[PDB]
DNA sequence: GACTAGGGAGTAATCCCCTTGGCGGTTAAAACGCGGGGGACAGCGCGTACGTGCGTTTAAGCGGTGCTAGAGCTGTCTACGACCAATTGAGCGGCCTCGGCACCGGGATTCTCCAGGG
């Protein structure tokens, strides 16, 4: 339930982050440079 | 044309305020030490909550398919942004307050310890 809670918690971030991207890509499709780059920031 | 008179600069003396070192006096913070006690931790027991073996199924990968709506590039124009300065006012550079902040006292209030009995 804890590691549960964790990737609620860590990728709901990282999939905002790419939604983001799609916002500021006029782009309907993920790619892997929009995704990537919005993951990175992470650290 | 020859020499005369006066004042700010050239030379110089006065003042004098400004600091370099060392040394002594004195308060505050740091430095050191003890009695004792509360925090750290061993020894241990256990139970119950997982560590593990095996039966019996749903499900991701498998193997393939038929396309379908969103993504990349091809012109093309045109609304707009980076190119001089007048401006003139939005705002900063320097000064002068009295007020909120600084901070401590008298007191009410509150937080804590004990040796006993209750």
């Amino acid at each position: 339930e804890e590691v549960r809670a964790v990737l609620k918690s860590f990728l709901e971030s990282v999939i905002r982050d790419s939604v983001t991207y799609t916002e500021h890509a006029k782009r309907k499709t993920v790619t892997s440079l929009d995704v990537v780059y919005a993951l990175k920031r992470q650290g």
